[PDB]
């Protein structure tokens, strides 16, 4: 497959509806060797089962709020792998009130801080901690959303954090590029599932994308997964600093009129 | 003038090379009534002199790192003005190492936090604290730089913060727009002066803009000031959520080839 | 006013709902001296009346499909004015079928050709013919629409032409900038009026902008006019190669969800 | 391979330095069945040899300036293939003077017309003529350049045409998307070769990209080819209306300062 022998660490695989799950499935299909992170001891068994499904026992805890755990992640990974060829950053969080209702109603210094700390800072932080062991042709991938580019109802403080994240893709690409490392994001369309506690229903958005996107359908984690696998691979060796929309073309229209 | 009777609060007027100084000069010319903020008691005399130059004694301290000072600013201003018609956010800061040399070399959680706290969060924070006294047709203005859009050497962590700031312009515009309030940014070109301690020399950038921008010259605080006065005025009543480049057209070219 | 003594030629003033009418009204208010073009002899009396309303008898015919009429326009204008300080290009046309229904249904080589010839080529063509008599600090302005940036239903072939027009703003800015001439566009929101023969009803779009734009209202020709007057003036001397949205912020959101 | 059984027509394969050659090589590797077009009878032997290299005798003449030849192309192809799964539009032309020196110096109505006719119109024209035989999940691909987005020296009239071409990607995506057809462009970086008669030397641009792009190297036709093969494939089924940069990240920086 087109990722034969590539060693790729994936963060954020929480369930089989996780974008990271779709990415892992495509990476494994194309020949990659995988490793996984998780946060919260109650998830250790679940992530270990997912890792085994993808032929791996390489599972490590990492809360990206914690500098020591970030450093420990790579020290642990290094005991198994001399080098890292891929990193998937599929980690996002904003406090419930900061992504519901009016933008200013949910805006506080602490909500702003946490959303940017977890959703934005953590990407180049992982990249920096990984750097000593990154292969010269490594590929780093994060996930964003159209709310970084244009104001979408409720996305609010997360839209600010994602804008900073997309900027970090560009600055990382310059920093790591002379070595040969590529850095990209996928701007994914919404993925249909029941909105978890802390996230407002986005059913209306899913209906609107299905009715108005060029392809008249929502994207799947399989579609986002395949695009991710492509970007992590040498097929994409000419591509860096890119925010690739995988969203059935929805970003490119003015729908609903 | 086109700002007759408009009451406008300006932050960030530090010296006569401050972008806020150019904005204040144009606003006063067009008939505005002004008020000013400062940070650091050693600057009280200087800002008071500037305020007097612009026909005002309305001077208030405000370190935007501090929630209590933000609230106190508007309580103080309110003892003078029933309503606020304009707000100029001309406040930026990133730690020295975070805007010099390699992006990852100067990246730390705390440097990231401070740059985003001061340069990004503080804009909608001021807007939210001001909201009860904002006139229905008020206009809020911030300042950004091309480094938010594309990777520019050394801008580094400030580029991430400015991307979040430009996103905040859009989310603020939605939040405040039904009331009638407009929210915009000027993406200013570099302003020629000796780079202060904490900021790397940008002489090469100034030379490059002078040699490669469409107008073959750097922008001035007078030019940025006039564009700012326009955006704060009813001349610009159709304009909101906009990031306006005032940069001699430099953003629109690929120069130096 | 801020355009005192500026000599500005306006094309495309067809009726009192024309964007050019709003621009002319604001330019005259701010002290400009105006001249006007028209196409079609049956409109000579009407444009002459409009010109008189704005204190001018300088009226010239010009079908921009015709090289000879373009050259003759400036030869005629030159008999009155030594130099030209402003040019307003408010000319658009696409064949009826090319802006109604499906994009490919209305696509023919000739429809493509005419839409690009009249709506795009004519802007730098006028600029080139004017160049010998342009003042060193002249300002050239055209009008575009969000359909150049994202696919909007029915805009179709006009969206392609407007994308080429916005690109021409950038290339013109480089070409004319060393002399000191500025070149900009306003991306105007829809203007409420009965859609003329050849243009599909855009009532649904007007309703959608009123319901979803940040300012929750459609823009007016007065608002577009004032932004245009600003860009034509020395207030905007730092601004070139810019496409300025004057659209109540609508471009910056994802509405209707 | 990931294009197993896909039937793909490629235009514009002129030499082994053609971007279409890199695309053909990657498509064949991944299992596609190919067909080819050419213009000019003196090239019949050369394109037939290239087709044979890629396991095909399906070669057809088509000057896209000519409506009858466009229709005849698909009638001919249809005698071999019931359906078409992919179309590669790798056709560009602008008259020599229109892409050398000053933008206005090389601007004429006819130069504008030809550049837009051949480089822009021809893409949706081919799509429309192909439509009856396009598979429901077909994928159409064109090639653009950063000069569509920002002013690059000499690109001039071609920059306008490419902006219209990128807009056509979006309008085509809406038109063909309900059927299930995807439409994308690759914005390719410059490809190192001796600039042919009619094209100015771009050596300085190649040096500048090598020195300033994030990856510090120019892109190759192999890299553009692999990205093209990806977009033509079901791996990219979530991607449409996209302009993907394959340019070593150069679009995302401000270089040379
Ligand atoms: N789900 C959707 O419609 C879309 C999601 N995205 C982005 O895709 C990425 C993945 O989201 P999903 O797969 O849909 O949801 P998810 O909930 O399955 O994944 C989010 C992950 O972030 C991890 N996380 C949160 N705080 C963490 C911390 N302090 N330390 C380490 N991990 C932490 C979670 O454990 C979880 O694994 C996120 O960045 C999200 O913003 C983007 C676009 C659309
Ligand atoms: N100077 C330039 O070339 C360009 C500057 N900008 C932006 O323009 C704005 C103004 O910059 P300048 O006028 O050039 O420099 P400046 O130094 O004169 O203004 C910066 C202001 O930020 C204030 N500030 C910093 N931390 C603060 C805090 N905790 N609380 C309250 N105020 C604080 C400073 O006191 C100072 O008044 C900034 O946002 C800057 O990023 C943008 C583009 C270009
Ligand atoms: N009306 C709207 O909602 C919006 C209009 N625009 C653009 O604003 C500009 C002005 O449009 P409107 O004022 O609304 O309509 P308008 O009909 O009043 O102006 C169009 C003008 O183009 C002129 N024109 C057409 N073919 C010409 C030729 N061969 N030679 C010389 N003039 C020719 C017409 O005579 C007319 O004066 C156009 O470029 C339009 O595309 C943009 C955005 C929104
Ligand atoms: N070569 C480069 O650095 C870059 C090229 N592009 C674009 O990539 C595409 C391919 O360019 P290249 O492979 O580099 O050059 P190329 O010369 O090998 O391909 C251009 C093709 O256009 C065809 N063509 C020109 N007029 C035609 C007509 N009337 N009918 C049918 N075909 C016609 C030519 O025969 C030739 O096959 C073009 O669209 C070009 O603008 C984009 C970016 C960078
Ligand atoms: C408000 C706009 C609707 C969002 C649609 C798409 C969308 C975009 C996202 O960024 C997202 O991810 C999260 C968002 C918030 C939190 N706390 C955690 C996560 C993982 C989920 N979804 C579904
Ligand atoms: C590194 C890229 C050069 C920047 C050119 C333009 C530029 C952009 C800016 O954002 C800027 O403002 C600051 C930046 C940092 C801090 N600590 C404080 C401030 C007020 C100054 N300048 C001059
Ligand atoms: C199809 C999308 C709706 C357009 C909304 C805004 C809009 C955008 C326009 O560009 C426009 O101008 C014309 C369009 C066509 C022709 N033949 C002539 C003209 C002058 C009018 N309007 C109203
Ligand atoms: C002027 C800017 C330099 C262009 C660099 C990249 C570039 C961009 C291109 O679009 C290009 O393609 C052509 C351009 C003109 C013609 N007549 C025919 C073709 C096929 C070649 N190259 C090399």
């Amino acid at each position: 497959g087109f990722l034969d022998g590539k060693r790729i660490l994936l963060t954020g695989l929480l369930s089989n509806r996780s974008i990271a799950y779709g990415i892992a499935k495509a990476c494994k299909r194309e020949g990659a060797e995988l490793a996984f992170t998780y946060v919260g001891d109650r998830f250790k068994d679940r992530i270990t089962e997912f890792a085994a499904e993808f032929g791996s026992e390489l599972v490590f805890p990492c809360d990206v709020a914690d500098d020591a755990q970030i450093d420990a992640l790579f020290a642990s990974l290094k005991t198994h792998w001399d080098s890292l060829d891929g990193l998937v950053h599929s980690i996002g969080f904003a406090p419930r009130e900061a992504i519901a209702g009016d933008f200013l109603d949910g805006l506080t210094r602490e909500n702003f801080r946490i959303a940017h700390d977890i959703s934005a800072y953590s990407f180049p932080a992982l990249a920096k901690a990984a750097l000593p062991m990154l292969s010269d042709d490594a590929s780093l991938l994060t996930l964003s959303y159209l709310g970084a580019e244009r104001a979408i109802p409720n996305y609010n403080t997360m839209g600010l954090a994602k804008a900073a994240l997309e900027a970090s893709v560009r600055y990382l690409a310059v920093s790591l590029g002379a070595k040969g490392v590529r850095v990209n994001a996928i701007s994914a369309g919404p993925i249909k599932t029941l909105a978890a506690s802390g996230i407002k229903s986005f059913g209306k958005i899913l209906d609107f994308v299905e009715s108005n996107s060029p392809l008249k359908r929502n994207v799947t984690i399989e579609q986002v997964g395949n695009a991710g696998a492509f970007l992590l691979s040498d097929l994409a060796s000419g591509v860096t600093a890119e925010v690739m929309h995988v969203d059935s073309g929805f970003n490119a229209v003015v729908g609903g009129m």
